[PDB]
């Protein structure tokens, strides 16, 4: 026995451990990442950790224990759902003469004890990367490969750690209260009129559709069951029937608590309106706010993302997760407002990119524009909830607001309100589409309910720096902030986003931000990425290949997107930008989606969709990633077929299962990705001329830069109509004030005879009753004393 292939002889200490100490490193592929044990998961530490940084910790209220009532008694509207067997015969709701102190003890994984499938980096595409670019000369696989294997290597998918939320919640409060404390609306220099003038433009709505109910009711009131499927029909939002609850319902989903959150929401208004109009509303209106605390404190979530494994305990994103009574309410005032008003850059004379999507011919539209803009040596501003994107000296400037909602005030979102009650909420002849009850919750309550409220991670009731991010306005406040921002920057004589002068604008406003990217030599590289486009491959000539060397792209981050020239489509289309595509190739999210995870259909075809989405969204114009994308779907597909296992309808029904499923609704992936598939994508409805673009609903012919102008001079201060200065002196008048202020909406809100000219008198005897500095204090601050009573 001579010349034997070697195997590696080792200790017996070694082969007892299974130690792999001696064994050489493939450097190929990047060793699974451990989160380190966490010293601040137990309420001791996390609270010890939280009062030596000065974080306010609240003393803890008590939910009542839970009761059984009858459905019909509770919610008479749905007796015959009860009748018909479709719904529970009882409701568990917090009305026990005991009470317990809520506990919410969230999942962190990966973890120190458990590294497995969940977070798992893609060895297997890393793998076939590798061996494709070995066996093809593709120039640029090698910095594809480096790329994919340095994400896997520094990145981590997952929900971070209690360390990770404890640390942002600090940064939060630090944005809130530290180098530059916010600033309300009001001491930035705008009343309610002038900051709805700016939204008229930055944020155009429309109102809610005629046959849409108005603000009125009780949510259960707006459920029409009979039993006829023709007739059968809810008037109140969607929701994701398996998100969390939130308070007072822990550990169940919507689809298990929707009886109860309509029982909790029907009575929080009910009371609210009877507090309100009663003998003594200060009284019964805080009553009712301490007795519904709980509406107030959200489920201090960790959010699923790819986090640096060297800050895996330093920050970790949270998602306030909002108790369900309250995201039923806050969503009657927003949803019927913004369904109507998918109203963007594309399609208006705006610089909002509220509903923009770069598909069937969107970044096409953007790349007109921006080039227009450049061609006619003008500036541009495009305003994206926390996201602001600045064209000045042929230069594109990507600026985010730094940890957005934590420079929230509540008057941020009274603002807010009082702009989609009046612009939104209002008949044609100006009389409001709302009762004093609406009004009440809306102006007065809402704001401080979801921001400088409070939040529960494990036993712990902390104070909530800012808007909880993920609440139903999360989008509006961040955008009326980014408004606030930009109107400053335009009364600054635009200054440069490079400069000092800029900066400065932080603390004028109170909102903080940062310069994100910076893409220098705008005209230059949007000339060089129509030059490069290549005459081969998908959107060249149109065969099923990636090209040889992809075009230079326009690295706009437009949303996470970038732009690239088509030849075949003669456009700019989009590609997601390349550092997200490669953190999503590495770490992919799985099938995440309720139950769904459950159906082995879905499980199985979400394989061939993960591959399909990465290469639709851009992968396709990465020669290395696109080949091996390829090659995995179209394996996972043939064993599919040869098995006889059919997914096909999971397959067409993608979107719902993929971080990408957004816009491409209409695509189907039971058929492979082709060329096609790219071209469908891409396909617009309709040809696009920018000055064909119809103006704002409101103020048509007003640009951003004039409503600018006619603030400084001191216009807009008041509204013109008595309904309007109404719902603002709402916002300056104390609660015990409610019933007079109850009296004075009624004609309009009633549409008696004469409203018109009633309502005018009643705002001007008002507004003399608003010379006595003992009627006037801020209902939001008198609500957040009440939620903090215990
Ligand atoms: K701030």
């Amino acid at each position: 026995d001579i010349f034997n292939s070697p195997q590696n002889k080792a200790s017996i200490l070694t082969a007892l451990m299974k130690s792999t100490t001696g064994d050489v490193e493939d450097v190929l592929i990047p060793k699974r990442f451990r989160p380190a044990k966490d010293p601040l998961d137990s309420p001791q530490a996390a609270a010890q950790f939280l009062k030596d940084n000065k974080y306010r910790i609240l003393r803890p209220r008590a939910i009542p224990t839970m009761v059984e009532l009858e459905t019909d008694a509770a919610l008479p509207r749905l007796r015959q759902m009860v009748e018909d067997g479709k719904l529970k015969d009882t409701v568990s709701v917090p009305e026990g003469t005991t009470a317990f102190y809520p506990k919410y003890y969230p999942f962190h994984k990966p973890d120190h004890d458990e590294v497995g499938t969940f977070g798992a980096p893609d060895i297997t595409l890393l793998k076939q990367l590798t061996f494709f670019l070995l066996e093809n000369d593709f120039p640029t696989g090698p910095e594809t490969l480096r790329q994919v294997r340095e994400a896997i290597a520094t990145l981590q998918y997952g929900s971070g750690s209690y360390s990770g939320q404890l640390n942002r919640l600090l940064a939060m409060k630090g944005v809130a209260t530290g180098r530059n404390p916010n600033k309300t609306p009001k001491t930035v220099g705008y009343t309610n009129e002038q900051l709805a003038k700016l939204l008229e433009q930055t944020l155009p709505i429309n109102t809610p559709k005629h046959e849409d109910p108005d603000l009125r009711w009780a949510p259960s009131w707006l459920i029409n069951y009979t039993g006829d499927l023709s007739t059968d029909k809810s008037y109140l939002p969607h929701v994701t029937i398996k998100s969390s609850a939130g308070l007072p319902y822990i550990g169940k989903t919507k689809g298990d608590t929707t009886a109860e959150a309509l029982v909790l929401a029907d009575s929080f208004i009910r009371d609210l309106g009877r507090a309100a109009t009663s003998a003594d509303p200060e009284a019964g209106v805080k009553k009712t706010i301490t007795d519904f605390w709980y509406l107030s404190c959200g489920l201090l979530f960790p959010k699923g993302e790819r986090y640096t494994q060297v800050d895996w305990d330093k920050k970790t994103r949270n998602i306030w997760s909002a108790p369900y009574p309250t995201h039923l309410l806050l969503s009657m005032v927003s949803t019927p407002v913004m369904n109507e008003s998918k109203l963007n850059i594309t399609n208006t004379q705006t610089p909002s990119l509220y509903g923009f999507s770069p598909f069937h011919g969107g970044m096409d539209r953007i790349m007109t524009i921006i080039r227009d803009s450049l061609d006619n040596d003008e500036d541009l501003v495009m305003i994206y909830a926390d996201n602001i994107y600045i064209l000045q000296d042929n230069t594109w400037y990507s600026i985010d607001l730094e940890k957005g909602e934590a420079n929230c005030t509540p008057q941020h979102m009274q603002a807010m309100m009082y702009y989609l009650l009046t612009r939104g909420w209002t008949n044609e002849d100006g009389s409001p589409r709302y009762n004093p009850t609406w009004a009440t919750f809306a102006m007065n309550v809402a704001p401080s309910m979801v921001v400088d409220s409070s939040c529960l991670l494990m036993n712990l009731q902390l104070k909530t720096y800012g808007q909880g991010s993920g609440n139903a306005f999360t989008f509006l406040n961040n955008h009326l902030m980014s408004t606030i921002v930009v109107a400053e920057w335009v009364k600054a004589g635009k200054p440069n986003p490079m400069t000092k002068e800029f900066m400065d604008l932080e603390e004028k406003t109170g909102i903080n931000f940062k310069i994100e990217r910076e893409l220098k030599n705008l005209r230059e590289t949007i000339v060089e990425a129509v030059e490069t486009a290549p005459q081969d491959g998908y959107l060249a000539d149109g065969s099923d290949l990636p090209p040889i060397r992809p075009g230079k792209a326009v690295e706009l981050d437009l949303l996470g997107w970038s732009a690239i020239y088509s030849r075949q489509m003669e456009m700019f289309v989009p590609v997601l930008e390349n550092e997200r595509l490669i953190a999503s190739a590495a770490y992919p999210k799985g099938l995440e989606n309720k139950a769904l995870a459950r159906k082995p259909g879905a499980e199985i075809a979400y394989q061939i969709v993960r591959y399909e989405a990465i290469r639709l969204v851009g992968g396709w114009n990465n020669p290395l990633l696109e080949t091996a994308a390829k090659h995995m779907s179209l394996d996972k597909r043939k064993r599919l077929e040869v098995k006889g296992i059919d997914v096909t309808g999971f397959l067409d029904d993608w979107n719902n299962m993929s971080e990408f499923g957004g816009d491409l609704e209409g695509i189907t992936l039971s058929e492979p990705l082709t060329n096609q598939t790219l071209v469908d994508i891409n396909t617009p409805l309709d040809s696009f001329d920018p000055k064909a673009r119809p103006q704002t609903p409101r103020s048509p012919k007003k640009t951003l830069d004039e409503v600018t102008t006619a603030i400084t001079s001191g216009t807009y201060k008041d509204p013109k109509s008595a309904v309007w200065r109404l719902l603002d002196q709402r916002t300056k008048l104390r609660v015990s004030t409610l019933r007079d202020q109850a009296l004075a909406l009624k004609p309009a809100s009633s549409s008696v005879d004469n409203w018109a000219e009633a309502t005018e008198e009643l705002a001007q005897q008002q507004q003399l009753l608003m010379k006595a500095n003992n009627l006037l204090k801020s209902s939001l601050t008198e609500t957040r004393e009440a939620l903090e009573k215990t």
